[PDB]
């Protein structure tokens, strides 16, 4: 999948932040050896060998950790819409439907904007070497016995979910 | 997958919600033939005859739109911790440790409490029927290329996920 | 203020949120002094022996801790809008309108019915033990030069919020 | 009040935007006398003429509207914490009580670092210009009639909110 602009956005790492709630859970529910195969799974989807992980990077944004990069992991859409008469605002809809029919993504914003409506794109980041380093340290809490502590890092990895909203610019 | 109390999660549903929210984005990224896809995927999950709806069903809860109910698609944790000296604290921890390590869920809330750590179960629920009824509405608008219609009503079943967050009574 | 219900709400206990959240952030910001003020204020409008309590309870949600009580500090609205032909749906919406105005809750929620608007109440909780301690602990930590350690607990404070999303049944 | 960086917090906007939704819930409570009172205090919060709005404005931010900017409304903290061993931790989490003592964010984020804490700043921003015309808009639908209408744009304009996450750079 990608953002409105063609940026890849990755579902591998998108899956693995599901995986880290999950093992979250089960810790508190008493299934430690399940919470140890989600995060094992979210491990695997984030270290993949075969993964360009340059790809997802949003460059002009500043990691927490030296070195480290945010990447993208999901986009979703904000709509505003300013009060126009039904009549008027049907028309222009009307116009946007047909935009996004054609593919046209400058042209639906365009047409958007005549029906009274702003567009803006929600990228879900997180840190890509904090994230790993949070499940791997988890995992081994999780080795330890030390399922509390280990809850806590994974808690953490999800705080570090940041959300990118920006205006669209096609 | 099942809450603290033991009942169960629905992952289809979970999974069809997640569905929704990419069908709306792609019909701003100009596919709309990909969110049709991504909304008919929502659709079958959502209406499997082979899955027994009544198993996700919280009773006690009453839904916006007469004869639905709410259903369970997902389950975290939040803590509360209450400060408390290094090693008081620590001592404690182990002991809850143990108990998540025996599966022990009561003993692990109990185990928490003298930790200082207090324990709420947020269980997401949607309207079934509601959810089903926005879906298979969005998919006959995508039809008749009103697609941003049907970002309305995709929109609409998103806003209908509520979070029941109770204190964990085992 | 009030819910649809009538049910009183505490703009004290929300305005402490409010000092609780800058509090916690002017710790951070080398201004523990001020950290220190704001959580007085909040301490002061929680402990409000002026003030009855009971008006704001919500007696169907057991708190986490013993003894304690969930108490209403805001309340706001989530609509979910079926589908309408244009024609049919402006019309429905007059009438709604008419409702408003005449201050009939329940004639507005049955107009909006027929408009396709399901309407869902969203009462924003806090557990009101809980939440003074927390807050007179933080204190405390602050008095003895313990930042850190008050920070989480503010912190805590504030995930303690949660929000009972119900349908409006008047 | 100011961010870690020092730039100025527009209290009056934040103020403006809770009077929004405090609005938009009294139309549903059957109180659009009330409503029109929450949003015209809204409106002469975000339109002081003796406030110099660009104390506020975050430059590096493009607004949807032409011509518009963002303005900050309120700032937090996200704290993201490695697992330490409890004693070196704690020593690390002494020498960062000491810094935020001494009003030294710079050090306060020098130490944390070295207690395994990384600091991340939520800084919550509306489009000034597009937040005004919602405001003044729906005053317009009030004395109209037109509620539901007006409570779709005060919805509009919270829906505008968005979090800049930042890592901390000083
Ligand atoms: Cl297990
Ligand atoms: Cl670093
Ligand atoms: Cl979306
Ligand atoms: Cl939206
Ligand atoms: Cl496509
Ligand atoms: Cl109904
Ligand atoms: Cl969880
Ligand atoms: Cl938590
Ligand atoms: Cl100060
Ligand atoms: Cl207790
Ligand atoms: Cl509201
Ligand atoms: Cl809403
Ligand atoms: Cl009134
Ligand atoms: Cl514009
Ligand atoms: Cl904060
Ligand atoms: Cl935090
Ligand atoms: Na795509
Ligand atoms: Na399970
Ligand atoms: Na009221
Ligand atoms: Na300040």
């Amino acid at each position: 999948n990608v953002t409105l602009n063609n940026d890849k956005i990755s579902g591998q790492a998108w899956q693995a932040m599901r995986d880290i709630g999950m093992s979250r859970f089960e810790l508190f529910n008493g299934r430690t050896q399940k919470a140890e195969q989600l995060a094992a799974q979210a491990e695997k989807l984030l270290n993949d060998d075969s993964t360009d992980w340059n790809l997802y990077v949003k460059s002009d944004k500043k990691a927490p950790v030296e070195g480290d990069h945010y990447i993208r992991i999901n986009s979703s859409i904000t709509v505003a819409e300013d009060y126009l008469p039904a009549g008027q605002k049907n028309d222009a809809i009307n116009k946007a439907n047909q935009k996004m029919k054609e593919g046209d993504k400058k042209g639906t914003i365009e047409a958007l904007k005549l029906a009274g409506v702003s567009v803006i794109e929600n990228q879900e980041l997180i840190p890509l070497q904090q994230t790993r380093k949070d499940v791997t340290t988890a995992l081994s809490l999780m080795n330890e016995g030390k399922y509390y502590q280990a809850g806590l890092l994974l808690k953490s990895a999800q705080d570090g979910i940041v959300v990118d909203s920006q205006s669209v610019q096609l």
